[PDB]
């Protein structure tokens, strides 16, 4: 039985579509979502979930969180420099990726990939399902942000297989909402603008949704924009007012900052209802205490400019869709951070007053509708009817002389799709012809994200300019990037090597191995 999983920055959640219907599945504290949470005791246990948050600020230095935050990116990607400040666990180089190093007991270090820490957390969901179906799961449907790039889905996928889990269909979060929220509608055609803010990343998607037919129009997002960013603007005015207020420099302190970050997450989701929060920390730091006052007023100044960064993607999305703030005929919040009154306000005043659709728990809608996409590509017969198109992200483009971003595939194209150009050799006898693809909207390559170099490799001895080799860059249903190479001569094998070191099968057998002994 296919299952459908919600991985999220900060929590994760498992449906299953049986008998007609979908049910959110309680995990074995009883709960209908999980936090996205690894830690290692000193006795050297692993905890997943709700214990793992319960131990964070007795235990900070090996207590993983937010790897959703790191997975799939580089190390000196600014997003991940800039959230090592919050984070309590150890970051440090390797495969030029951000691993994360914890102790394990006993003085005894090991470093994961983030791809590993989300498999475990994909394990904790795999076996909360298992546990209500009473028998195994070996396939699943996996959400990622919409905006999210080639590498970020790869390593997602990476995620489930090191899980145990054949990943079925990678489903764009905004999708998944839109599913939930439209499944079984028969009103002809309707625009949908999906707003999804939560734990760790933004996206906005506009469909159509027409009986059972669902297509994404247009899509923009920020992957390093969500609650937890909220939380570490509070948590980072508090140890400057600290320094300022005493002369003590907090930020080295794990426990301190981390009990913090509790507070703060408490006082948050409490100023959704109420006008002001008491903050708390009993031995804080050196022993002394830590009182402070929090107002909803407060709280939204310290991050207005992100609250206010949210209508960008919703007007570039209206720009790419060509339609007016009034063809929108409903609007879907999701994401745990879509109850934040400002984020709420800010969204019905950009839409001239428009209510948002009602009947959509904000945590939970993801997970349903990637339940309802497992099931249906099962063959199930009770679902309803579902064809779904959806698209790319980003612009994918080569690097041409001056630097110059050459579009190959435009943002918003439904996948799959490909591309293919005939490239040639500079010199004669060349053997190796180098490309480098990139993502973005901007026109010079150096401001857009490089998704890797690919080299054609074996290219027989020829003067200069005779080899014609076409080279097909080809976007699969789930947003991931391949490119393959033959020769058009007139009368060789051209392989090509690349510079993304993905996961091998090698390396993920050691992974599962690694993770077998806890
Ligand atoms: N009542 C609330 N007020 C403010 N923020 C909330 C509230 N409930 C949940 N959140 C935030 O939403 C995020 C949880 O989003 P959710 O969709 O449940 O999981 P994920 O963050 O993994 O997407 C967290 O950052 C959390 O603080």
């Amino acid at each position: 039985t296919v299952v459908g999983i919600d991985l999220g920055t900060t929590y994760s959640c498992v449906g299953v579509f049986k008998n007609g219907r979908v049910e959110i599945i309680a995990n074995d504290q009883g709960n209908r979502i999980t936090p996205s949470y690894v830690a290692f005791t000193p006795e050297g246990e692993r905890l997943i979930g709700d214990a793992a948050k319960n131990q964070l600020t007795s235990n900070p230095e090996n207590t993983v969180f937010d790897a959703k935050r790191l997975i799939g990116r580089t190390w000196n990607d600014p997003s991940v420099q800039q959230d090592i400040k919050f984070l309590p666990f150890k970051v440090v180089e390797k495969k030029t990726k951000p691993y994360i190093q914890v102790d394990i007991g006993g003085g005894q270090t090991k470093t994961f990939a983030p791809e590993e820490i989300s498999a475990m957390v994909l394990t904790k969901m795999k076996e909360t399902a298992e546990a209500y179906l009473g028998k195994k799961v070996t396939h699943a449907v996996v959400t990622v942000p919409a905006y999210f790039n080639d590498a970020q889905r790869q390593a997602t996928k990476d995620a489930g297989t090191i899980a145990g889990l054949n990943v079925m269909r990678i489903i764009n979060e905004p999708t998944a909402a839109a599913i939930a929220y439209g499944l079984d509608k028969r009103e002809g055609e309707k625009n949908i603008l999906v707003f999804d803010l939560g734990g760790g990343a933004f996206d906005v998607s506009l469909l159509t949704i027409d009986n059972g037919v669902f297509e994404v129009v247009a899509t923009n997002g920020d992957t390093h924009l969500g609650g937890e960013d909220f939380d570490q603007r509070v948590m980072e005015h508090f140890i400057k007012l600290y320094k300022k207020k005493t002369g003590k420099d907090v930020r080295k302190d794990n426990r301190a900052v981390q009990k913090l970050r509790r507070e703060v997450e408490k006082a948050k989701r409490a100023l959704s209802s109420q006008h002001q929060a008491r903050i708390e920390i009993e031995s804080f730091f050196e022993g002394e205490d830590f009182s402070e006052t929090l107002t909803r007023a407060k709280f939204e100044e310290l991050n207005m400019d992100l609250f206010r960064s949210t209508m960008k993607p919703v007007q570039k999305v209206l720009e790419d869709s060509d339609l007016k703030k009034s063809d929108i005929d409903e609007i879907v919040l999701v994401g745990g951070s879509t109850r934040i009154p400002k984020i709420q306000q800010l969204v019905k005043e950009f839409f001239n007053g428009k209510e948002p659709s009602r009947g959509i728990n904000p945590d939970e809608a993801v997970a349903y509708g990637a339940a309802v996409q497992a099931g249906v590509l099962s063959g199930d017969q009770d679902t309803g009817d579902l064809v779904l198109l959806d698209v790319c992200p980003l612009t994918l483009g080569i690097e041409t002389v001056g630097g110059v971003m050459t579009k190959l595939i435009p943002r918003n194209t439904v996948v799959p799709t490909k591309k293919s150009q005939i490239f040639s050799t500079a010199s004669d006898n060349q053997p190796t012809v180098t490309i480098k693809v990139y993502e973005g909207e901007r026109p010079l390559t150096k401001d857009n994200h490089l998704l890797g170099t690919f080299d054609l490799t074996g290219i027989p001895p020829a003067p200069r300019g005779v080899p014609q080799i076409e080279v097909t860059f080809e976007i699969d249903v789930n947003g991931i990037l391949r490119v393959t190479a033959e020769d058009k001569g007139t009368g060789n094998k051209i392989t090509i090597t690349n510079d993304q070191n993905r996961l091998t099968p090698e390396e993920i057998e050691r992974m599962v191995n690694d993770a077998e002994k806890f």
